[PDB]
C-alpha cells in the first residue's frame, strides 16, 4: 500500500522535518548503549535544520538526555517518551509529570514480577516503565499481559509496544501530539510536515502528518499507513544526503 520513496526533497524547500531515532537514524542494536547516529549523518541532519529555519525534531520513546549524548555535540529540538518529554527551539522543556505514590507503586510492582522472567529489563524513565525482552522473546506475552493489568489499575497509564519492548506510558502521551505541539510552534508552523518512522508508536505520527498534507515515510518492514516506504536505516542515510547534495 505504501509506496517507495525514491525522490528526496530540495534542502531549501517549506518542509519541516521530524525523525525517529532508533530504527530511523540509527540502526538496530542488541543493546541500547551500543547505539551510535554517526557523525556525518548528524552533520547532514543540522545542516537539513540549518537550511530550513532551524524546523528538524527528533522525536523518539528514548529519554531528551540519551537524546542528547546520541545527538552530541547537536543540540535538536526534541520529544521524547514517546512525547512526554519535549524541548522547543527556545530550549523550554515541557514534562509530563505522574503522581509520585503511582510511580512508586507501578515500579515496585514491576520490579517483583520481573524475578519469574529472566533476562527481561525494566528501564524506569521518570514517567514511564519501558519493558525490554529482546534477550528472552519467550517472556513478551507475559510482559504484555502484567503490563495490561497495570493500565486497567492505574487509568493514568497507557500501553506502548513497540519492537522488542512493553513501555507503560502517560495516558494520552503519543508521538502525534508531540508533532502537533511542535506545528503550532515556530519554526515549524507555516511549513509542510515530514515524519520518518519505524515503529508503531510512529503510526500516531504519521496519521497527524497525512491528516495535514503532509510526507509520512515507513522505515522498514511491516503494515503501516504511512505514505511512502524506505527499505533500512542506510537507505535514511542516502535520502538524507541525496536531500542535503543532489
Ligand atoms: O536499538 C537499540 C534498542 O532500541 C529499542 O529501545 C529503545 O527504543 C524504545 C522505544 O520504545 C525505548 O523504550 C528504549 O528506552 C530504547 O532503549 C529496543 O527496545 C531495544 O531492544 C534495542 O536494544
Ligand atoms: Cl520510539
Ligand atoms: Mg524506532
Amino acid at each position: 500500500m505504501a509506496e517507495p520513496l525514491t525522490v528526496s526533497p530540495e534542502l531549501t524547500a517549506n518542509y519541516a522535518y521530524f525523525f525517529d531515532l532508533d530504527g530511523t537514524l540509527a540502526e538496530i542494536k542488541p543493546h541500547p548503549d551500543q547505539v551510535v547516529v554517526p557523525h556525518k549523518i548528524l552533520q547532514l541532519l543540522d545542516r537539513l535544520a540549518a537550511h530550513n529555519a532551524g524546523a528538524l525534531a527528533l522525536i523518539s520513546g528514548r529519554s531528551m538526555t540519551e537524546l542528547d549524548a546520541l545527538a552530541k555535540p547537536f543540540r535538536f529540538p526534541l520529544a521524547g517518551v514517546h512525547g512526554a518529554e519535549r524541548r522547543d527551539i527556545n530550549g523550554k522543556t515541557h514534562i509530563v509529570r505522574l503522581p509520585e505514590a503511582v510511580v512508586r507503586e507501578v515500579e515496585a510492582l514491576l520490579r517483583s514480577t520481573l524475578v519469574a522472567l529472566p533476562g527481561t529489563e525494566l528501564e524506569s524513565k521518570g514517567m514511564a516503565f519501558a519493558l525490554h525482552y529482546r534477550q528472552a522473546p519467550e517472556h513478551e506475552a507475559a510482559l504484555l499481559a502484567l503490563a495490561q493489568h497495570v493500565t486497567q489499575h492505574w487509568p493514568q497509564l497507557a500501553l506502548q509496544l513497540g519492537k522488542c519492548v512493553v513501555e507503560i506510558k502517560p495516558k494520552g502521551t503519543n508521538k502525534g501530539e508531540a508533532i502537533a505541539a511542535f506545528m503550532q510552534e515556530a519554526p515549524f508552523a507555516g511549513r509542510i510536515p515530514v515524519f520518518v518512522g519505524d515503529d508503531l508508536t510512529d503510526e500516531a505520527g504519521f496519521g497527524v502528518v497525512n491528516h495535514a498534507g503532509g510526507i509520512s515515510v515507513k522505515v522498514g518492514v511491516g503494515a503501516t499507513q504511512a505514505a511512502w516506504r524506505l527499505e533500512s536505516v542506510p537507505d535514511v542515510w542516502r535520502w538524507l544526503e541525496q536531500i542535503n547534495y543532489p
